[PDB]
């Protein structure tokens, strides 16, 4: 199995709560939920090298990384971080995020495949766990 595809969302839990537990105010949460609550996910995987694009009608975000090599991106509440992805187990990867400036509650994300070929995204912030589920288009 592998992660490449244009993945369509079928479930999304607790995205706004991830923002709220990080202290993002209601104004800013409305803007983030409107732009990114239920994005499509496009992945191009070549072994350990990844391109991932999340998109809605109004916002696209793209990252490029290789497992085991540091890269820069932003946390879900918009703070710059340095990220590092590792395989937790076969076809489950976990991204550790370290803030570039100051401190804050821990954030992470995970992408994994189920035995039937669904893609499960987990995002964490403090004690909140957001789950999004996708199938290939
Ligand atoms: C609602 C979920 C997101 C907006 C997740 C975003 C995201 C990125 C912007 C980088 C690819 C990793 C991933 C966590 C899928």
């Amino acid at each position: 199995p592998n992660f490449s595809g244009n993945w369509k969302i079928i479930r999304s839990e607790n995205f706004e709560e991830l923002l709220k537990v990080l202290g993002v105010n209601v104004m800013l949460r409305k803007i983030e939920v409107a732009a990114a609550s239920k994005p499509a996910v496009e992945i191009k995987q070549e072994g350990d090298t990844f391109y991932i694009k999340t998109s809605t009608t109004v916002r696209t975000t793209e990252i490029n990384f290789k497992v085991g090599e540091e890269f820069e991106e932003q946390t879900v509440d918009g703070r710059p971080c340095k990220s590092l992805v590792k395989w937790e187990s076969e076809n489950k990867m976990v991204c550790e995020q370290k803030l570039l400036k100051g401190e804050g509650p821990k954030t992470s994300w995970t992408l994994e495949l189920t035995n039937d070929g669904e893609l499960i995204l987990t995002m964490t912030a403090d004690d909140v766990v957001c789950t999004k589920v996708y199938v290939r288009e």
